[PDB]
């Protein structure tokens, strides 16, 4: 709420993260998700820091933690936390193969930072969605299109060395930025999207990447259009929702997953009861789609957070989670450091 970029913006972007790290750790991985029951648990939420994060947010707070050490981008900088992270705290879920990465950039003869993601499976690097899990403190820390692309590509590059990851990357750090500005309609907001993902997308090292994984040319892009067809359909179906866009690993099967539950729920709902506000409705809704959960739900709630604000964010459902009152005050940081306020 408020006006573009405003300090309430920026700390409901950063606990709304928090938040679906937290509640859809719960069912990471289940196949299924029942709404109804859903509904059921986050009836525990109801009146401390009894959920704990996991990698998503520990990875989150090292890049902000980065961004406000250095005020800049400073990709020695960021990878060393990122490495020093997961050495103080290994068991937060981290990704089987990143893990290669972080005891690369561990070993203090590593001195060029990028490489150890470009070895990453058979050279190709990974395309897994930990860049976009991660990335909303860059568009918090960039107002502009242009640093929000250089510098969400170059964050997720530390691990994600596949245009397929870290063009995730870019697009839910794309879709932080333009919730932060404020009011839209969902297809303006669908259809400067889906603008970006197809000029990054004519990239011939895109192409390429996508030629040789089988898929479709321009694959963010291709799932967006995806989006816009689900959002005029009749009774759409969760079975519906995970065939055309994914619920897993893969960013490009769980980053456009994540910005349709964000532009599906700013409209009501009948099926999820008027007591939850959007904020909630978003967050319970993706992780009704099952698979990975976790991810998902953090994304869509990154989104969510920047465009309802803080008065969204229940104080009930904050204060469960591990760590909140550090995610705020990180929020109120990049704020005053960045937004010069
Ligand atoms: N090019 C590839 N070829 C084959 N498999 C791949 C490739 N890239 C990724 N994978 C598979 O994808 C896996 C993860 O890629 P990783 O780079 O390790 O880690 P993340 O940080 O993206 O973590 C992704 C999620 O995993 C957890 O839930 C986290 O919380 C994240 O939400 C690899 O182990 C491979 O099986
Ligand atoms: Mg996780």
């Amino acid at each position: 709420a408020g006006a573009a970029r405003s300090l309430s913006r920026f700390r409901g972007c950063l606990a709304g993260a928090l938040l679906g790290d937290c509640v859809g750790s719960f069912y990471e991985a289940h196949d299924t998700v029942d709404l109804t029951s859903v509904l059921r648990h986050v009836q525990s939420l109801e009146p401390t820091e009894a959920l704990y994060y996991t990698d998503d947010t520990a990875m989150a707070r090292a890049l902000v933690q980065s961004l406000l050490a250095k005020e800049a981008f400073d990709e020695v900088d960021m990878a060393h936390r990122f490495a020093q992270e997961y050495k103080k705290d290994p068991d937060r879920g981290y990704g089987a193969g990143v893990v290669t990465v972080f005891k690369k950039l561990l070993n203090p003869k590593c001195r060029d930072v990028f490489e150890p993601a470009r070895a990453q499976f058979n050279g190709k690097g990974s395309y897994g969605n930990g860049g976009a899990m991660r990335v909303a403190g860059i568009s918090l820390a960039y107002s502009s299109v242009q640093d929000v692309q250089k510098f969400a590509r170059l964050s997720a590059q530390l691990t994600h060395a596949s245009s397929l990851g870290y063009n995730g990357a870019i697009l839910q750090a794309l879709a932080v930025h333009l919730a932060l500005q404020g009011e839209s309609s969902s297809e303006h907001f669908l259809k400067q999207l889906l603008g970006h993902m197809e000029d990054l997308e004519g990239d011939a090292q895109s192409v390429l990447d996508a030629r040789e994984l089988g898929m479709e040319e321009r694959p963010y892009s291709s799932r967006l259009k995806k989006i816009g067809e689900l959002l005029d359909q009749a009774s759409v179906t969760r079975e519906e929702v995970v065939s055309e866009l994914g619920n897993g690993i893969a960013a490009f099967e769980s980053v456009p997953t994540a910005i349709y539950c964000f532009l599906r729920c700013m409209e009501p709902d009948p099926e999820i009861p008027s007591a939850f506000n959007s904020l909630q409705r978003t967050l319970i809704y993706s992780i009704s789609l099952g698979g990975e959960t976790d991810t998902i739900a953090t994304m869509a709630g990154a989104i969510a957070g920047a465009y309802y604000g803080m008065d969204q964010v229940p104080e009930s459902w904050q204060q469960s989670c591990e760590g909140y009152e550090e995610t705020d005050i990180l929020a109120q940081s990049l704020h005053r450091v960045f937004q010069k306020s």
